[PDB]
């Protein structure tokens, strides 16, 4: 094993990264393994009253590909609700196969979208509050750093315009982004501090002044306004007992620029935010959000996974519907509404017609399409939020 | 860089697995860095209204080790308040040495404390809900794999007796721990699964037979209380929708029990429990609780990282206490008052005498100490909960 | 604050307003370091400033301290209550302006 | 100084009703007194969650008349949000002058506007909802009776018809307003106070019968309108412990009134009367009002008022918004927006035109213009009020 309390990728593709119950069950079935095989979905048990941002499923392909067995799922990105238009609970993969050829990957199936889709759904989130203002990932600091590249991923993908992470930039095929730190101005003074950050910042890039280190916010802005004229942003980072209303503080602000001439100097704000924060924030006249915590932390989405079907014949458990599933969804409006598998589409007279969204990334372990770069797939999450405000 | 969304042991090593400001402000910094030695402190801006339980140090030990800083730190396993006697923010880890030497850790340092330490503190206070009873760490699925180990860690430090997660097991040194899964009963029916449960396991561990795949828990208790004798316990993981009055349903099971003479076989509860569910459950007579995503998505405690001293004077920025100081804590009550560094202890009447808790695990890069296995650590914590009711 | 300062003698305590231009804190701090004789210094900070009142005089209270002036006293005001007056001492604050 | 605990005209004109820290510090500034021009503006840090009727402003052009300094302010009467279209703070008034000649005077310029404004804002809520019936301001009993006749003014241009205070009448310009006392009913029986109350009441004026002080308001109802004739109003002061449902009490009299054909008796209510009461037992039929102490006591609107400008220079502290500065109103939906002193105007689209309200009423002392009648004002807010449904 390795030094950090981590499990590889050797690991987690030995099952090693599972609850052993796994391997103990599919060691005493024994022979009748070659007889038993089975279609288990992963459904949401989780939040029901909040859209999902579906996001996991490229290391879930990862994992699979080369096992025989076919998989189905919706594509990254979509946006849509847990349950469909008649409360029925939307499958989002779906694993046909030997049960001992992969039953012990459904620990390492489920983590793989259960957090992931928690921290893309609440970058969607923010990315509505946003709106037209950009809004970066700085988070990863809050969560363990092995998992840091998937986070800026999701991140991204949800809506993030940039990401800080060195790792989970390269993922995402992007420039890492990053303002001065506070360090800076501690240890050289703002002065300093400022003139170091302006020369190492040309053009191609936005230059950002962190200046809530010594100074009010206020007198900062004045000074940062007739001491430098190549200044596109001002941040503030300002610490939470000092933030008695931050909206109002930051009016302020941008009343003294605007009355020296210095409209030109933006806002940028960070520290505790939320869909909330910066919407109010952004009314108030930032136009940059430096989002950490709140997507980074997000709570993950409460997947499950079940046999639906055993050799052939429709078979659940208590609380689970069995028979395996398609999930149609309406070309104009996105009504969405699961059916069994052998229902391809339907008729409908609101708007288009309704086709399956579940579909299959994997036949007999090999992939059936090349898969979509994060770029590509934020793209289409941008589309399908548009469906939700 | 490896196949899944994750940063390796030697990423996070390299110092790839962080913010790329520090990079970019180290590398701007020049030869200066010869002249900047620093010292960081880390503090809970976080929730403020708990105690924590700590936990992620031995990470951050395997990243520093080797790199010529002094490293001070609370033990982990530690029990205590955010904010000591008169309302000072206290300083969990404090790292020594050149910054431009080890700033860009920064965000994995946080990141080793934050996640781990949410999950530790409430395995606690699940613990202190379970009392004489045992509860297992059965969450890891619902986080993303890479991290599995070191979710099981923290929850095993924090109270759990068990654990579900083979790589978890091994790095705490413990067997995992499994009960047969709904799969198979769905497969192979009820009674064979049953069967097959009770012939796969001999003493030295409990029988544990699933109920909830297909009966009502009320008949399958009675069903298997006339079918079988060498049963130890029952497993109720009563789907959501089905659990109306979990309580009820408990003392209905347990007296049918009883009343064919079989109070022998006790009961287990998992699915959506709390150290609120497990307080009330128990009381219902519950003896054995399988938590998982309540501990394993802990939200993180929201360390920050800041310096405190620049070449030996004290210097910080807003919102934040300069100075290098101590963490003093009565022996006999465990009252804590954070002090300057210079000041080792304090003599006061109530019991005891206050000592420093803030020791020191790394000098120059290298271990001041052999590091405590977890079962070691647990074991201290379980002392330091006493303190807490 | 230097007028301040020769326009008050003993029969009377000194106070400084430090809330104008700086953050409380460095205020404290170059007050600390540049007079002796100030029995107290006042914060009327601004409500827009004003995020966690008590944090900050504590913050402020541990910086004097530590440059071994505790001998500065703190003295709190605006929008003050029954409420606000209890809270603010237990973090410290010794002197109280109550208004509105 | 005179007999009560009040400061005469004399001593608010020399300055000793104010904090001594004014002159106690212009009196330290010494010399420099001569060098120091500035420019101070009054803003609501108060109640931002309402708008405002202001008022007050007489008794401050009475103070500064006399010295040399200019004064621009936003009249009487206007009614506005605290804080513009764009969150900025509203400036009621800006002084100019040397500060050592009108810096004492800070403390009653506060006073002038803060108290006063609270009550003429509060009468317009009433006016509100009295709709076309009237209401009569009652309270000044509840406040010092030094400053009854401010009181009784500030709620007659706040939307009351009539007053009750002798020296509050004179200062609007109208006959007092008042109706027997329980008193006389209690000296001298019902029947003897309301015979004596109908002969000392000739057209010109209303009869009004206070009917509460002994019966059952009901069957004094009936009593009154099988005994007189001549009686317009019949009021109900009824006491709060017999105050069950005013509502159902004023239908129930209000049809044994139609029943005998005396429905040509109005009813009038009064006693803890609010904004949100006067509505309600006008619904129920009440036809008349008379409000006290929610309008005497209202709490006054936290004003300010800080140098904003130094010998023309901007310049002000934290928390508040240098230089001089218009109120401009759009003319035809009343949008505000606060701007620096050199914009006069500003175009838009809207509706008309954005104008400057805060106009100059002093220039080096010297009225710019007559000063209008209370009644006047009044007739400025009504139409103002307009604007707030
Ligand atoms: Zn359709
Ligand atoms: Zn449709
Ligand atoms: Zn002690
Ligand atoms: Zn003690
Ligand atoms: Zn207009
Ligand atoms: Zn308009």
């Amino acid at each position: 094993m390795n030094v950090f309390n981590t499990a590889s990728d050797e690991d987690i593709k030995k099952g090693l990264a599972s609850d052993v119950y796994f391997e103990r069950t599919i060691s005493a079935i024994g022979d009748k393994c070659n007889d038993l095989r089975v279609a288990m979905e992963a459904t949401v048990s989780g939040p029901l009253d909040t859209w999902i941002n579906f996001t996991g499923l490229d290391e879930v392909l990862k994992l699979l590909e080369g096992l025989d067995v076919d998989l189905y799922a919706i594509p990254e990105g979509t946006i849509l609700f847990p349950r469909d238009a008649n409360g029925l609970p939307v499958p989002f993969i779906r694993v046909e196969g030997r049960y001992c050829d992969f039953g012990m990957y459904e620990t390492a199936i489920l983590g793989f979208i259960c957090q992931a889709s928690g921290i893309s759904t609440k970058a969607s989130k923010v990315r509505l509050a946003a709106g037209d203002s950009p809004f970066f990932s700085f988070g990863i600091r809050r969560m363990h750093p092995a998992i840091s590249p998937m986070i800026d991923r999701s991140a991204y993908i949800g809506g993030a315009d940039g990401v800080s992470g060195i790792l989970g930039a390269k993922l995402i095929d992007q420039d890492p982004v990053g303002t001065m730190p506070h360090a800076l101005s501690i240890m050289l003074g703002d002065e300093e501090a400022w003139k170091l950050t302006l020369e190492n910042t040309k053009n191609g890039q936005k230059s950002v002044l962190l200046i809530d280190t010594y100074m009010d916010e206020k007198f900062a802005a004045i000074k940062i306004a007739e001491m430098f004229d190549k200044v596109d942003y001002i941040r503030l980072d300002t610490p939470s007992s000092r933030r008695g209303n931050f909206e109002a503080l930051i009016r302020e602000v941008r009343w003294e620029l605007a009355l020296r001439g210095r409209s030109d100097i933006k806002i940028m704000v960070s520290g505790g935010l939320d869909e909330n924060t910066v919407k109010k924030l952004r009314e108030a006249g930032a136009e940059a959000f430096g989002v950490g915590t709140s997507i980074s932390s997000a709570k993950p989405f409460d997947f499950a996974m079940d046999i639906v079907e055993v050799n052939g014949k429709p078979e659940t458990k208590r609380g689970k519907m069995s028979g395996r599933k398609n999930v149609l969804r309406c070309t104009s409006c996105h009504r969405i509404e699961v059916v069994p598998a052998n229902v391809q589409e339907k008729t409908c007279i609101c708007g288009g017609s309704m086709q399956n969204l579940l579909v299959k990334y994997l036949s007999h372990g090999k992939r059936t399409s090349e898969y979509p770069r994060p770029k590509e797939i934020r793209s289409r999450s941008m589309k399908e939020l548009e469906y939700f405000k």
